[PDB]
């Protein structure tokens, strides 16, 4: 008997040469969002993130993949929309710090306390703080951490791991970097021990590349970090192949899914962008990157595995996404890259939407860690930075430029950006709010203490 | 019947150092919003346009003037938000163009029609079509039109006139750019004349400087579109102390204000950002515009003004009132100039919102026509255009970048933006909508046609 409603259509209604053609809307909408709005308990929590995705991003990708016109039936479909400031502290004032890192950020709305860049899981004395996962995992329920990225760095990280520098992947990089934190020294780990002791029933990324590490000290001592997750009981799984094979996830049977060395593989390819790009250079068409294929899970059947697996918990189940981008470098200013990355969460937003609707305790939030700073700008622009000419769904020509640094590591804004929400306590993303609201939020929907 | 609620305080609710210090939240917001939801008729309409002022725009101004975790206690304050899309048309195409103007724009919620970049009020095909304005004055409704750029330029120009150039201010450009158009010609006239003939019962803002041109036709043929206004029954006034004179405005003494010769005066001083500017020169404090005195009034002013004379009509009103930037050209790339104008316009929307909120039966909706290119970047910044240091209300450095355009005349992008309504039909604003639909909102809302 019907659920909360998923919006089913928002693209413009008609001819949009014509009045009223470029409508998204058929009618008024506060039946709908009345029916949008319910403060029963959350059974589960599905919180989507794409790294970058602020509103530029999201249009950009759509004007490219959908026209300027269309509708994401995932990204665009949450009934339930505000805007969020994610702000960092200086570490040695305590004062903001305008534009944030994935640290920081993830720090921020997985424990709720707002910390210095580069911070994972501390705050800016550097003192651990719970995160919602373990939380979630302390009340009984199932949790899953799913990145395209690897499994080390900030996002998925930040949920498991409790480190002063999110350079700490491994025991070397710790050692050097974060002693205080080393297992030799008395501290809890390096990030891949942390998330090996955090044992979330569903891990699924990148990052096989720190696993062979051997530990310093502890119970596994001189075994490869690998060798550790097997001998801990892990179910290590490697391609799409051995991820479904795999019928059940839980504490007896923790899933480890590792399916690059480093980051998963980008969904598109395109050129970097250049000076006067959208002048010089023609057009560009994105192509689909070789390396994705059935045998490498894309981010939608990562998600569907894991509600699949999680989903089995009675008491329910918090699961992150994380649709992670590959900008710097050589990799920055690169549109068709940024775009297909944007594509990739859109289908991973429908699983979660379409399992939501169905199941109809289940809180979904998809918004972004910090914004990318592409910017939609003239066709004939003559721009300072890096620009590019894309061919659209529309058959009309955009351009984006990349003009906030002229090295190629600085790829996010200070901009506040869209939060959406569907489901149980989704009001609480609506008009401004903070990133660790976002905290405070899962945890009251989810009952936790 | 308690009043539906605004929000009252989302600032930071504690030490931002401390977890949960950062929340802008106390508590659930789902009752809030129960109570956020009536579709009503709204008896009034106030429409509040802040020119480029995007997520990046109102989070820059946040930070300068209120500190990260600070509050807009106009702009922030309105409990319903979503994010709208304002593509234009090419107009031999009829495809997207991606980045619009602000004649484009205004269009588009006037009309409730897409059409191209520089065109107010009229369709791809240059065939006229009615404005919410327009609509109102038919309905019996009194009808508001405030400014603080020159009356002619797009925003207000849009709800009042039909050209197929946004350059036809006067007599003179229109013959030239507009032929079809001018008066002389067997058009409907300049955008000033369309103006006079709309007769709002309130008109403010600037562009004195077009009324010296004299009718090429017509009953006034040969007079001063000064004259012109003055034979027609129009209270003129000029400065702060006249227009405090006025004590009613409507069909037989519509109100128009003309306050400077072009633009009126910016709130807020500072130099130009410039090429390594956070870099190689000091981090910039604001300062108060001589120019800007109690002998001119303000934004907020003019809007209570308009609000105290428009609320005698027991039919209801329409009010539009936009924050103009300036923006072009020695003035693009201005953060002390585009920050206060932002400040500028919070303090309008507050006083529509302490209007509206005793009234109980007024919609109120805050939006930009696009948004501005600045983008919020890391203190350290190396950025290839134009990039300015300021010292902000929370005694840190706020890096501001220009990097979109080497010319100082496109500073504006696509990406879709922050729109946040208050009263009967706010509902319409959440989710994703196009900027077309906010046309038919405010038609629905009234009850028009
Ligand atoms: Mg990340
Ligand atoms: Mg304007």
């Amino acid at each position: 008997t019907p659920e909360m409603p998923v919006l089913e259509n928002r693209a413009a209604q008609g001819d949009i040469t014509a009045p009223g053609g470029a409508r998204r809307l058929t009618g008024d909408q506060t039946a709908a969002l009345r029916d949008s709005l319910s403060d029963k308990p959350a059974k589960n929590i599905i919180l989507l993130i794409g790294d970058g995705m602020g509103d530029s991003e999201i249009t950009a990708a759509r004007n490219y993949a959908e026209g300027a016109g269309g509708f994401f039936k995932g990204i665009d479909a949450l009934p339930l929309t505000g805007q969020y400031t994610h702000y960092a502290l200086n570490k040695k004032t305590g004062k903001p710090d305008y534009v944030t890192d994935s640290a920081a950020s993830a720090t921020a709305w997985s424990t709720g306390v707002k910390t210095y860049n580069g911070a994972l899981g501390v705050d800016i004395h550097e003192k651990d703080h719970p995160t919602i996962l373990e939380m979630a995992k302390a009340a009984g329920l199932a949790t899953g951490n799913v990145s395209t990225a690897e499994l080390q760095d900030a996002t998925p990280a930040a949920l498991v791991a409790h480190v002063t520098s999110r350079k700490c992947y491994g025991p070397s990089a710790t050692s050097e970097k974060c002693p205080g934190n080393a297992l030799e020294k008395g501290g809890k780990g390096s990030i891949t021990e942390q998330l090996l002791n955090a044992r979330a029933d569903v891990t699924l990324g990148g990052g096989a590349k720190t696993f062979a590490e051997t530990a310093t000290a502890g119970e596994w001592q001189g075994k490869t970090l690998r060798e550790q997750a097997q001998a801990r009981g892990y179910q290590l799984v490697s391609d799409a192949a051995s991820l479904n094979s795999v019928t059940e996830a839980n504490q007896q049977k923790p899933l480890l899914g590792l399916f690059a060395d480093g980051n998963m593989p980008v969904r598109w390819l395109g050129p970097k962008a250049t000076y006067h790009g959208n002048i010089d250079k023609p057009a560009v068409t994105c192509t689909p990157n070789p390396q994705r294929n059935d045998s490498v899970p894309t981010l939608a059947q990562m998600t569907d595995k894991a509600i699949e697996l999680l989903s089995k918990n009675e008491k329910g189940f918090f699961l992150q996404v994380e649709g992670a981008s590959i900008d710097k470098q050589d990799h920055a200013a690169n549109p068709c890259g940024q775009i297909g990355e944007t594509v990739d969460l859109d289908e991973a937003v429908q699983r979660a939407l379409e399992f939501a609707k169905k199941e109809g305790n289940t809180l979904v939030i998809v918004t972004a860690d910090h914004a990318h700073a592409s910017q939609i700008v003239a066709p004939d622009t003559k721009a300072p930075g890096l620009t590019q000419a894309l061919n659209t769904k529309d058959g009309a020509v955009m351009v984006m430029s990349y003009g906030n640094s002229e090295e190629d590591s600085q790829e996010h804004t200070g901009s506040q950006l869209r939060i959406a929400a569907y489901g149980p306590h989704a009001a609480n993303v609506v008009g401004l709010t903070d990133q660790t609201d976002l905290f405070y939020t899962m945890k009251a929907a989810l009952g936790l203490k």
